[PDB]
């Protein structure tokens, strides 16, 4: 890149965008930064508080030269205004300003839609992207965040492979289309979907990221990227429209999206990346306010804890402010019911408390959870917003690790082995995460005061698949063996209190053929594979079956850690396995008491069970060789669940 020029410092009275003094002058409290639009007139609004002076410049097509340059007025509390007289609807628009002695052109901020690759803003009256319907769309009922089933997907992964049976392959639209047929006929897509029984789809990036990551105008050219690379935070992203030039398109496409998992009973949670920019020297917030949106250390280089370049300062009132407004849009314009925070310990505690608390005033059962993981940054540890303070993040949920781990071994170091794939000492780690990571008892106890703070997965977009690692550690395995482990693992996730979380796929036991970190791998890499859907029909049916036991079973998804303490207990189990019950009815389950075996010995075992009253099998009972009197017999890897009838 090149200059980055700070401001004439007699611009705002001697103060430098750097002091502290700074985030005490020009504290704008008014909903209106960014354009609306109406026929008669449109009203623009910028915060450029460090500019001398700042101009509108209007374009009448996406690549155009402008046709119109039109002065703003200095107003309150660092913004510039103006209102254009004109029907401005079909035009683009960028903002100009003179900060020091540079002249930076910028897209708005608070853009709202944008031409293709995201280099202009386009003005729109938004209400003509509703689809038919849109305001009665209506969300699933969500008594609790332990009552959800997370199901991670990406919008190009879940219909780009070529047996898809979509039409619109890797569009937003791609994921609206019903009874799409696989190989063998199986169902595809959302029908697929839906068939599982999950209620919440959480999908990868569907804010505009960067064309470095997917150039929006050679879709016709191979293409594939995550897109945690943010260049507008409220726009959706351009290549999974029909028409990535048409402003419109992506708005309608994902409100038609949103609005038919809405009917078929799924929630939407969105992966949001409020940590880092594309690249700090070219994103608007530093050619418009430079200095300010980021985070600097002492010698005003930037603060990279991220190891993505650059950190959104967070923690300073006016990104704070951009960040929440940031939330709402989403929330208003697109009806999105959870957010999940990436590196959300990038992110001070103040800001997402007031997220949760803003969130509340419209509506508690939308999900808030993050990657709470502890990372170096300019800002203070005690300002962090990850485990070590979870204590006072009450409602947000964080990715518990140390489950992750214990269940299917390391993820850094490939070849060693979990609980599932028969290491030694991992049945406490197992044991935590069981209990929702809360302070149980003992040295049975993590980071959560209570279960809605805990999200329990053995898979995700990042690292190795669980089939993957599972091949790594276990080199004398045999398939058959290694589906067992597999299985064993999901069924841990979903029997554990807290939140449950699976990877698109993982119900088919997903590969990336041994890729590691696949963000920017080729569509054969990471689609969703039909093929191999269409040969695991039992797997998938193990996984649905699973899903539908915790649903009939309140007791897996007790509410409070009170709960937990008063109704779980942890019985005698020999090494490799782990067991325990569920006493008395707990969180209204019907049967009088629950027992739960995970069992990652081969070999035949003759167990204790409690002296709780006549038990008999639910699950498992492949594994059980026979129920006595009080005593379990049992071959096999894999989870057996039993039940003492009302
Ligand atoms: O932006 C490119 C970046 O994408 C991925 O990093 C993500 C990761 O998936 C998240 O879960 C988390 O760890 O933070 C990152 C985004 O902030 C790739 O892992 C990475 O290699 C790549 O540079
Ligand atoms: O984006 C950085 C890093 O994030 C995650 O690594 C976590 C890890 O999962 C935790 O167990 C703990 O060790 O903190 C780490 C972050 O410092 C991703 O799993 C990893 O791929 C990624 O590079
Ligand atoms: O809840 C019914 C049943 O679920 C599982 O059985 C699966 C089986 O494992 C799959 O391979 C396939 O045959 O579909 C079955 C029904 O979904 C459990 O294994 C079993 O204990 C349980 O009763
Ligand atoms: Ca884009
Ligand atoms: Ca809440
Ligand atoms: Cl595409
Ligand atoms: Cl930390």
């Amino acid at each position: 890149h090149g200059t980055i020029d700070y401001g004439d410092v007699t611009v705002t009275g001697g103060i430098s965008v750097f002091d502290a003094k700074f985030d005490e002058l020009y504290v704008y409290d008014g909903d209106d930064l960014g354009a609306v639009y109406a026929p008669e007139e449109t009203r623009f609004r910028l915060w450029a508080p460090t500019a001398s002076e700042a101009f509108v410049v209007l374009y009448e097509t996406e690549d155009g030269m402008p046709v119109k340059e039109l002065p703003m007025k200095r107003d309150v509390q660092g913004t510039w205004t103006l209102t254009v007289a004109e029907d401005c609807g079909g035009l683009f628009y960028t903002y100009r300003v003179k900060v020091g002695e540079q002249w930076n052109e910028a897209v708005d901020p608070y853009a709202k839609a944008v031409g293709v690759n995201g280099t202009k803003t386009a003005i729109l009256d938004l209400r003509s992207t509703n689809p038919e319907g849109w305001e009665n769309d209506q969300k699933p009922p969500l008594a609790s965040p332990t009552d959800a089933v997370i199901y991670e997907l990406h919008v190009r992964d879940l219909s780009i492979h070529p047996q898809s049976g979509i039409r619109e392959k890797g569009k937003f639209l791609g994921l609206t289309e019903e009874g799409t047929r696989g190989p063998n006929g199986i169902p595809t897509g959302l029908d697929h979907i839906t068939g599982l029984g999950v209620t919440h789809v959480q999908l990868l990036p569907i804010y505009d990221y960067s064309q470095e990551s997917v150039d929006e105008s050679r879709l016709d050219e191979p293409h594939y990227n995550w897109g945690y690379d943010p260049q507008n935070y409220n726009v959706p992203e351009g290549s999974y429209s029909t028409d990535p030039h048409n402003p419109a398109a992506r708005i309608l496409e994902l409100k038609r999206l949103i609005q038919k998992l809405h009917a078929r009973g799924l929630r939407v949670i969105m992966d949001v990346v409020y940590n880092h920019v594309y690249d700090g020297y070219l994103i608007h917030f530093t050619k418009l306010v430079p200095g300010y949106y980021l985070r600097y250390k002492a010698d005003r280089t930037f603060s990279d804890g991220t190891f993505c370049g650059n950190e959104c300062a967070s923690e300073r009132p006016i990104m704070r402010k951009y960040i929440i407004e940031s939330i709402l849009h989403w929330v208003r314009e697109y009806h999105i019911d959870g957010f999940r925070f990436d590196l959300m310990g990038m992110i001070d505690i103040e800001t997402m408390n007031e997220i949760r608390r803003r969130l509340d005033e419209i509506d508690p059962t939308i999900l808030t959870i993050g990657e709470g993981w502890m990372m170096e940054t300019v800002l203070p540890k005690e300002l962090r917003a990850n485990q070590d303070n979870a204590e006072k993040l009450p409602g947000i949920g964080m990715f518990n690790d140390g489950m992750r781990d214990a269940v299917k071994g390391d993820i850094f170091i490939f070849d060693r082995k979990g609980f599932i794939s028969g290491g030694d000492g991992f049945e406490d780690g197992v044991k935590r995460g069981v209990a929702g990571g809360i302070n149980y008892g003992g040295q049975l106890r993590q980071f959560a005061v209570e279960p809605v703070q805990s999200v329990n997965y053995v898979e995700c977009h990042a690292n190795h698949t669980l089939w993957d690692k599972i091949e790594l550690s276990t080199p004398g395995a045999s398939d058959e063996e290694r589906r067992a482990m597999h299985r064993l693992a999901s069924a841990i996730v979903l029997t554990s209190q807290g939140i449950p979380f699976l990877h698109a796929g993982q119900e088919f036991m997903r590969t990336k053929g041994g890729v590691e970190n696949s963000y920017k791998s080729p569509i054969e890499v990471n689609w969703l594979d039909w093929e191999r859907c269409a040969a695991h029909q039992d797997d998938v049916s193990y996984m649905r079956s699973l899903i539908a036991l915790r649903k009939a079973h309140p007791a897996f998804r007790l509410k409070t850690a009170d709960e937990i303490r008063a109704h779980l207990r942890f019985e005698a189990a020999p090494p490799h396995t782990v067991a325990f019950t569920l006493r008395d009815h707990a969180g209204g389950d019907p049967d009088r008491h629950l027992y739960v075996l995970y069992n990652a010995n081969p070999g035949a075992l003759s167990l204790e069970l409690p002296a709780l009253g006549p038990w008999e099998v639910r699950f498992g009972g492949e594994h059980v060789l026979a129920l006595e009197a009080a005593r379990l017999e049992v071959r096999g890897v894999g989870v057996v669940v039993l039940a003492v009838p009302r």
